Order: C-alpha cells, then structure tokens, then sequence
RNA sequence: ACCAUGGCCCUACUCUGCAGUUGUGGAAGGUCCAGUUUUGAGGGGCUAUUACAAC
C-alpha cells in the first residue's frame, strides 16, 4: 500500500498535525488517570479498559468514571462506539443492545494505532514501515477496518451538521449525493475517505483526505482551519464558497475537548460592568433554538484573531453577575450572600470493606459554606502559610488530586477551590449582620470533622432579582437593603408571635404582610381549618401511579428494544433509540433504595460510597452466563442486606428477580425488576381495592406531612430552623409609586402593570430605548407549526418561523386550530386503537404547548434581565475613566456591533492567577467587545512558559496575539528544518540508509547521535536541537537559557531562526 | 446514501463539578390544568428542590 500522495506532498503539515494530535490523545488519557487515580493503547486508562471484562469487575465505580468522560473529552466515541456495537454483533452473531468497554477499548485501540503509524510516517525523512505491506497484520486487524469504521462515521457526522448548523437537503448534497455510487463507496469522489492507495489484494484504506479526517478529531478547532486550509481538498470551492466552510465544519464538529487548565482573573467594578456588556450582545440559549438558520449564523462571528466564535449564552448568569456588581461595588452594608470555599475532606476509614467486598478508603466530605463579599471571603480563605481561614487545616495544593489516599497522616486536608457564590434552586441565600463592616463568616471546624454553618438569615427567588435591581437603579442599593431588611424582621416577629400562639384571625393583619404571603398553614391554624395530609389517599394514588409507571418503562424497554433490532435504527436521525446501562443503573439504584426500609434514623440504608459502588457495579454487570459472576453480583445485594435470610428490612420484591435463577446481565436485571416491580403494586393496588390498609417502605406515617400542624411548633421551626422564605413582588409598591411621580409615565394603568411590564416602559418611555434588535426575530415552535397547520406535497408539517403578533392570533384561535390538526394528525397515525391515538396526540400537544409557553415566558424575563445589566454597566463606566455614554442605547447592541457602546475604545489590564502565578496582559486601547480576548490568552497553555522568556509577568495584549500567531506560523517550519537535516544525515552516512533496509527505525535522537560523532555538531549544539524541537512538538516555548531570543513579538521567529542555523553542519 | 415516520444538573467565571440516608419545611421553586399571561402577572391542583442537623 502507498502513502496517499496527499500525505507525501504535504508532509510538514502532516507531520505536524499528526504529532498534535498525538499529543493531545495523551493528555485527555493522561487527565482521566489523574483525575480517577488510575503507544496508547497501553496507557493506563486503556489497559484499564482492556481488563475490564476479565471476570467480575473490582473497580466498577472506576470503569464507569472512565467510559464517560472519555466519552465527553472524545465526542466522536459516541457514534463510532455504536457502530462497533453493531459490527460486533455481526461478527459474533450476538445482539448485544448496549454499547459497553470492549466497543470503546476497540475504537480507540485502532484509532490510536493508525494516527501512530501516520505520525511515524510523515515525521521522519527515510523509515522502513513493515505495516504498509499489503495484506499484512497491521492492515488487516487494524488500518482497513479503521477506514470503514471512519467513512461510517462520516455519515453520521453530516447528519449532525444539520442540527447543530441549520444546513438543509440541499446545502449537503455535494457531499451526501456523491459519497457512494451505485451500492459502492465512489473512491473516484473527492472527499472520498476511503482509496486502494496502490494496493494490489483491492482493499479499501483511509485515503489522505481521510487521514486529514481521523487528525482532525484530535486537533482544536483553531488548529483545524489552521491544517486544513493548506491542503488542496476542497476541488475548486474557493476561500469564500459555503462548501469550503460546510467542509471544514464537517472536520470539527465532533472533535476534542481538551481538559482545561483552570484560571482565576481578578475581577473589579470595570472588570464587572465589561462582563455584563459582553452578556447581553450573546444570544440566550432558550431565544437560539428558536431561530432560522440564517439568524443563528448572525450569532457566529469572526473574532480579531480571526477565530469564528459562537456568542451564545451558555448559562443564565445574570444573577451571579448581579452579586458580583453589588460585592464588588461595596452597595450593601448588612446583607451577605451565601459563598462555598471548598470542601473538608476527613479520613473516616482507611480499609473499608464495601458491599462488593473490596477495600476501599472511606473519606467524608463537609462544603466550607460561609457569607461574605466574594473578595474579602476570598481574602480569609487563603493564609499565607496555606491554612484555611483561622483553622489550621491545610489546603491542598490543586494539582494534588490523589482523593485515594489512605496515609492518615495527610488528613484532614481542604480542597482548594476559589470562593463562589452559592446558587441552586433559583435561590439566593442570605445573611443579615447588625453591624457594618463585619467580617466574612467563615465555619468554625470542630473536632478536625465537623464543619459548624450557619442556617441565612433569608432566601430570595432568582425570579425576584429582576425587581430588586430595578429597585436598586431607581433607589439606591441602601433603600434596597433597608427593604430587604425591614421584610425579614417582619416575618420574625411574626413567628415569635406564633411561639407564644398569639396570632389570631383578629391580629394577623397588624403583622404587616399580606394573605398572599402567608404560608397556607398558618392561614389554615387562624381559620379553624388546620389539618395534615391523608396518608390514606397518599398511598392510594402513590400505589396507582407507580404502577402505570411500571407499565410505561416496560412497554418503552420492549419498545426501545426491537427498534434496536430494526434496520431503520439510524444515529444522527430524529428516531434514534439507544439503550444506556448507565441510565439503566441509574433508574434501579435510585429505586432500590426508595424501597428499602428505613430503621433508627435511617442509619441502616445504603450510604454514599456502597451507593456509588452498588449503581456502577449494575452498570457494567454482564456475566458471560459465568456462574462465579452470577454468584458474585448476587452476593452484592446480599451484603446490602437487602435480599437474604436474617435480614430485618429487606427489600419488598427484590429477592423475587434472583428466585430461580440470577440475571445474567444489567439489561436482563432490569426487565426483570420491572416485572417483579408490577406483581408487587399489583398485589398492594388489589388489597387496597379490599379496602385493607397496606404499607410502602417509602411513606411514613410519623411524618408530620401526615398530622395536624400546631402553631407553637410551626413558629419554631419557621423562626429557627429554616431560613425566611422571602416574598415575590417585595418591591413592587415602591417602584410603582417612583415610575408614577416621573411624566414620562403619565398615561399607563399601574393597576395592570407589573415589573416585566414597567422595566420595557422605562427604557422605551424615559430613555427611548429598546431592547436588542434580535427580540424582534421570527421563531419557531412545534406548537405553533401543529396550530397554523400547513404540510409539504410529501405529508410532512412545515417548521414556521412567526412573529410574536403572529402567534398572539394563533393563541387566539388554538381550539379551532388544535381540532384540525388532530383530526389530520389521526389519520396519518391510521394510514401508518382510536383511544391509543387519542392518548397519542393528547400528550404531543400538552408537551408542545407547554414547551412553548415556558420559552416565551422565559424569553420575555431576558428581556428585561438584559436591560437592566445594560443599565448598571452603563453607569460603572459612565462614573469611570474619561468615558462619555449617555448617548448609548441597548437598541445598538448586537453580537459583533459596529457602534455604540461595544465599539468604544478604552484601556484596558487584565490580570490573572493559573498555576500558582500571577499575570497582567494590558492594551492601551481595546474596543469593549473585544474585552473576551484576554481570556483567550489567559487560557493558552503557551502563556506561561512564554512570560517565562519575555521576563515580564505584565504584558502587551496586542503583542501576545502576534506572538502566538508567528508561533503558528513557524512550527511547520521547524518540521522542515529537521526533514532536511534528516535528509543531509542519509546523504553522508549509509549507515541510516543501511539501517532503514535492515529493517530498524531511525529516529532524530539517533540521527543527532551519528551527527555529534562525526562532530558535524557538539554536545552544546545538540541539546539545543533537541531541547527545541521538543518545545515546538508540545506546542510550547522551550525553558529560558536554551537559545538567545528576541523580544516579543519575535521569540518564536528567533527560536526558529536558530534551529535554522544550528542545523547546517560544518 | 438521501427522503419519510452525559447517569445529569459545564465554548474564562471554576466538570478536580453534580449524582447515599433520615428529619424539617410547599410564603418560595418545579410541575400540571385553562374563556390564564407576549405584562415571571393572577387563579386552581400536585410536589422536598435550596438549607441545616445527625449518620
Ligand atoms: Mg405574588
């Protein structure tokens, strides 16, 4: 077999790619052993893989750890472990369902082998390469099956294209029509995958456009556009065409994610205010499914170092950044919010033994959850002398991740992560000092164990931080707080009135909060009308929906199962079934312990770890009809005490799926559960339907749930043990009673007005504002596609994009509308029971239009969350710098805007902290929507050992950028100079030409070692060689001292310019 | 081939994340209903999701 002549006539960039992509390999292999405190195929973490099937697993908990993120760091792993699943059981005549370790290990076995031999190929001027012999081991076990496994790949990868780009039939027919002919793989087309390549047996291997194809997996998408665009693979497209681009996308759409290197920027109010600007020009998630795609690619933007960009929201994160604003602007004086600083990691038992009967370190962890501004909490939690606060525990360093460590010695440690602010629920939590200028409250730590935290003071909605910044704008932060306060002391008195049963149908008013703000027990307590939930009905109904459940996942499971079997089953596609063991596990395990009994607290059910173990232990189960194995995952529930004979609080019916014989598998165990499952709450719904009284394990009827509230006992747990639940619409009132008093106002009904409404009446009638220009956009909805009902020639229901008066009028008229669409929608299931078809459609229009209405519920909170970031950032740089902005207008703002605020011009200093230093990047002038480049520096793993040689921590943005682009630029260059000093070596000395036709690989190290010898160079000359070429292969900057260098933008130029010279040779 | 019918809760803001139990709590959050809302407003039902304690 020949090297494609592509490969031979663009070896340097092969060469490079190939040895990048390498490279990056092992660092995602090299992360995950770390991270689980674990020729590639013999790393670690594959070997690990390999033996994972070998008998019963004793580290299932590491296995599963493993496939995951193997599979999040390699998203092609996904489709080409299916499609090895599906090969598998051709050649075994199996039908295993499930992709499992030995499909994963495989994929990646011949991967990893191919790239290698591609790597040793185009990095090396003259090597023998036994495995390009025709009809050889290497290519019949390994490179021919890779091809194929490659090319079907590629079909799945186009139909992926269509989802995450909008591109239609058409846009990919110059690739999806001419793919194969007729059914053969065309090898005449020209990004065909698959060539002869010279191979006289006539067997299909990857061509050179498919080796570009399997780098480009393992390659960044800068360095995809970088590799690709030198390669003469895009026929006669030209720099600008749509195929070029749909190529190129095809390339990198399920490529790497590489591990990044963690970062920690100084943040300030300018630093703040930049970060909300830089918010609100990004499209929200919920608004980007939404729109055509055309107006998604009006998101995908150029940057200035030339790198397309989506500016999409990947998080909601106006809250956070409201914290930060009012942290950092020093605005409140007694509120504290609710920050984590890392977790206490003690050291219960060194040797464990688990329900599996394997040994393992038992280690409790603690969250160190405090309050105080995210600064001055962040100020205490880092010592000096690396201690946490003022306890005298050690914070490990972040690198250090050995989470198994059994020294007791080395215990208790805290982990070391930044402060952040707690946010989970769509809460924020609370604390309320009496005194100004407190100190962050940090936990106190007893016993080397115990992490003493403080119940908050109150929690707010994140649904509320829309009004009280609005409030806050309108105000003053101080007014803002004094509210938030006076509402809290409220509800304490309240509850101490409570304790004293004070609190009567005749004084509950004199309190000062509102019916609708009361909990409904206390309302209940005062009317004469408190009572508990009927536990009666509660199992009743519990019983009942648990078994139509049942019912529902074993018809899906069947279901799921022979579409699995069925031809038509296509990856990429709408219809796609999948069978997950992992989502298997996880389903059982939760339910396994959800019928367990509780006994003494609940100190007898399945605890942390035994739980995490138990989970995965399911998740991997595939015994081989072994009997040991069968033996051994029995013996698992056993020792949970869950089946066997003297336990006390055995599961319910678990012991029926292992009566008569084991399970042989996972998928085997959870029909088998789920049948057992039924017969049990079919047994307890036919004793109910007696009338008798039955009981699950998982309802209690000692649950106060179940009795009588008292009010004494309620006000108790409301004044201490909870915090204050703080009312929506806190602020209402008092916005109302400004925005009345401003003209601008004048005609507006504040009795139908609330704060979504008024913040859009602000910025239109008080700033003649608007929101951003892509609020206005057509969208599309299932919902409104079924309501407009309009169908192709072929049957199928169109995807409307509407306008939001559009969708005003079809809301109007959906009953109308929802009767003809069901009527059509029922035939076309018919032409394909009339109760089943009924139930069919109920449930796709309920789903469609609940989905529809939440988004656009959503969409309008964006909104206004958009204008009033727009409007505190306005106001931190207007009181800043030389900055004059009241002209600017939310209106202008858009993804790449060409003025307004973003196009503004100012200084700029970023500073920031990765791997234990601390660096400043500055630009004397910067457009504010450019301020996300720092952060693309800051992440480069160049720039540390680049700050190393310029000798400076602080540094020229504009500079850096050049830098690395001059870096990029001169690394083919570098595998240039090798290949001719490579060739010189051949030339002189037989010997290697010798040594290549006596079957031995000749490496560089060699061919300096030859070099140094005949003193063609000295030992000097060759460190430096070597010490470069090495820097240049880890896409890095070699150590200080190696090489005189130049200043910056110049040093990898310089670098290269003395590899140059140092390789010439008397 | 085309066409038609994550275990979960990360393109700097911390995935080195989240994913055991028991108790407490539905004024909040989630979810469902509909002559409800393009004004996270209101109504009705269901529900421990945030937190803390103990293990
Ligand atoms: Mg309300």
């Amino acid at each position: 077999m020949n090297i494609p002549a592509l490969v031979e006539n663009q070896k340097k960039y092969f060469g490079t790619y190939s040895v990048m992509a390498m490279l990056n390999a092992q660092t995602v292999l090299d992360h995950i052993q770390k991270v689980a405190d674990i020729n590639l195929w013999f790393h670690p973490v594959m070997s690990h893989l390999y033996n994972a099937k070998n008998g019963y697993d004793k580290q299932p908990e590491k296995t599963m750890f493993i496939i995951e993120r193997l599979q999040s760091y390699f998203p092609f792993l996904k489709i080409m472990a299916e499609n090895q699943r599906e090969y598998s059981n051709g050649k075994y005549k199996q039908n295993r369902v499930e992709v499992n370790s030995n499909d994963i290990f495989e994929v990646l076995k011949r991967a990893f082998g191919v790239l290698k031999m591609y790597r040793d190929l185009t990095n090396a001027y003259k090597t023998y390469e036994e495995k390009l012999n025709d009809g050889c081991e290497f290519l019949t076990s390994t490179e021919q099956p890779l091809s194929g496994m490659i090319n079907n790949y590629y079909t799945v990868a186009l139909r992926n294209m269509n989802e995450r780009y909008g591109y239609k039939t058409e846009d990919l027919a110059f690739i999806q029509d001419k793919r194969f002919k007729f059914s053969q793989v065309n090898t005449g087309f020209f990004l065909s995958l698959q060539d002869y390549n010279g191979d006289t047996q006539k067997k299909l291997h990857l061509s050179g456009v498919g080796i570009a194809l399997l780098i480009c997996l393992f390659l960044d998408k800068q360095y995809i556009n970088i590799f690709l665009s030198r390669l003469p693979i895009f026929s006669s497209y030209n720099a600008q065409s749509e195929e070029r681009r749909i190529i190129i996308r095809s390339f990198g759409i399920n490529s790497i994610k590489l591990p990044k290197d963690r970062i920690h920027s100084e943040k300030s109010n300018k630093s703040v205010a930049m970060d909300m600007l830089n918010e609100v020009k990004r499209c929200p998630d919920e608004l980007f499914t939404t729109l055509s795609a055309e107006k998604q690619s009006r998101f995908r933007i150029i940057s200035d170092d030339h790198n397309e960009v989506l500016m999409k929201r990947s998080s909601d994160r106006f809250v956070p950044l409201l914290l930060q604003y009012i942290d950092y602007g020093k605005l409140f004086d007694h509120i504290r919010f609710h920050v984590n600083m890392g977790k206490l990691r003690y050291l219960l038992k060194a040797d464990k033994t688990c329900i599996d009967g394997q040994t393992r370190v038992r280690v409790i962890e603690q969250p160190l959850n405090g309050f105080g501004r995210l600064e001055e909490a962040e100020t205490m939690r880092k010592q000096e002398n690396g201690t946490f606060g003022n306890s005298g525990i050690r914070i490990r360093d972040f690198e250090n991740m050995k989470r198994d460590d059994a020294n007791p010695a080395n215990y208790p440690y805290i982990v070391d992560t930044y402060t952040h602010y707690i946010l989970e629920n769509n809460k924020v939590e609370m604390f309320i000092n009496d005194k100004e200028d407190s100190a962050p409250l940090l936990p106190v730590i007893e016993d080397d164990r115990y992490v003493v935290k403080t119940i908050p003071s109150c929690r707010m909605s994140t649904l509320e931080i829309p009004a009280m910044a609005f409030h806050m704008f309108l105000f003053g932060s101080k007014k803002t707080e004094k509210l938030i306060v006076d509402v809290h002391n409220r509800y304490k008195r309240l509850f101490q009135a409570m304790q004293k049963e004070e609190v009567t149908a005749e004084n509950i008013a004199s309190f000062g909060i509102a019916e609708s703000d009361l909990p409904q027990k206390i309302l209940d307590l005062i009317s004469g009308n408190a009572h508990g939930k009927d536990v009666d009905a509660f199992i009743r109904l519990t019983v009942d929906d648990m078994l139509t459940d049942t019912e529902r996942r074993i018809k899906r499971f069947k279901d799921d199962r022979k579409s699995i079997r069925s031809a038509d089953n296509k990856m990429g596609k709408r219809g796609f079934k999948q069978i997950s063991t992992g989502k298997l596990a996880d389903f059982l395990a939760k339910d396994i312990v959800l019928f367990q009994p509780s006994v003494n607290d609940g100190e007898n059910k399945i605890t942390g770890l035994n739980y995490r173990i138990m989970q995965s232990a399911i998740a991997v189960y595939d015994s081989g009809d072994d009997y040991e194995a069968k033996q051994q995952f029995k013996l698992m529930f056993e020792k949970a005490r869950l089946i066997g004979k003297g336990t006390t609080e055995p599961h319910p019916f678990l012991y029926k799926v292992f009566a008569r014989s084991i399970p042989a598998n996972a998928v085997e165990f959870y029909e088998r559960y789920l049948i057992e499952r039924k017969f049990y709450l079919t047994g307890l719904s036919n004793e109910i339907k007696k009338g008798n009284r039955v009981d699950v394990p998982f309802i209690r009827r000692d649950q106060n749930k179940w009795k009588t509230p008292a009010m004494k006992t309620l006000g108790r747990i409301y004044s201490e043990d909870l915090p204050v639940e703080l009312p929506r619409q806190m602020f209402d009132n008092e916005i109302k009673s400004h925005l009345k008093s401003l003209p601008q106002m004048e005609g507006i009904d504040f009795n139908n007005a609330n704060v979504t409404y008024l913040i859009a009446e602000y910025m239109k009638r008080v700033l003649d504002d608007d929101f951003q220009t892509f609020y206005q956009w057509n969208r599309n909805y299932r919902y409104m596609d079924m309501l407009k009902g309009e169908y192709d020639r072929k049957g199928s229901l169109q995807h409307c994009f509407t306008s939001v008066e559009e969708r005003e009028g079809l809301w109007k008229e959906r009953a109308s509308r929802t009767e003809r669409y069901r009527k059509q929608a029922s035939n076309k299931i018919r032409s394909n029971s009339s109760e089943e078809i009924e139930t069919i459609l109920d449930k796709r229009l309920s789903n469609s239009r609940n989905e529809y209405q939440k988004s656009e519920k959503v969409i309008r909170r964006y909104r206004v969350q958009d204008a009033l970031l727009f409007l505190l950032a306005k106001k931190t740089l207007t009181e800043l710098a030389d900055f004059d902005g009241e002209r600017f207008k939310l209106k202008e703002i858009m993804p790449d805007a060409e003025k307004g605020i973003l196009s503004e011009i100012m200084p700029m200093s970023f500073t920031f902290e990765k791997g234990g230093k601390k660096y400043t990047i500055t630009s004397e002038g910067m457009k504010l929507k450019n301020y996300g480049d720092f952060f693309v520096l800051a992440s480069d793993k160049r720039i540390g050992n680049l700050l190393e040689l310029v000798g400076s921590d602080i540094v020229s943005k504009e500079d850096i950028m050049e830098e690395f682009n001059k870096y990029d630029q001169c690394r083919p260059e570098i595998s240039s100079i090798v290949f001719n000093l490579e060739k010189w070596a051949f030339d002189t000395y037989p010997e290697l030409s010798a040594r290549v036709d006596r079957e031995e690989k000749v490496d560089f190290k060699s061919i300096l070692k030859i070099l140094l010898n005949n003193k063609n160079i000295n030992k000097e000359q060759s460190d430096i060689l070597r010490k470069i070429r090495n820097a240049f292969d880890a896409n890095n900057y070699p150590d200080k001292g190696v090489v005189e260098i130049k200043a910056l933008p110049e040093i990898a130029m310089s670098i290269k310019k003395a590899f140059g010279e140092y390789a010439i040779m008397k």
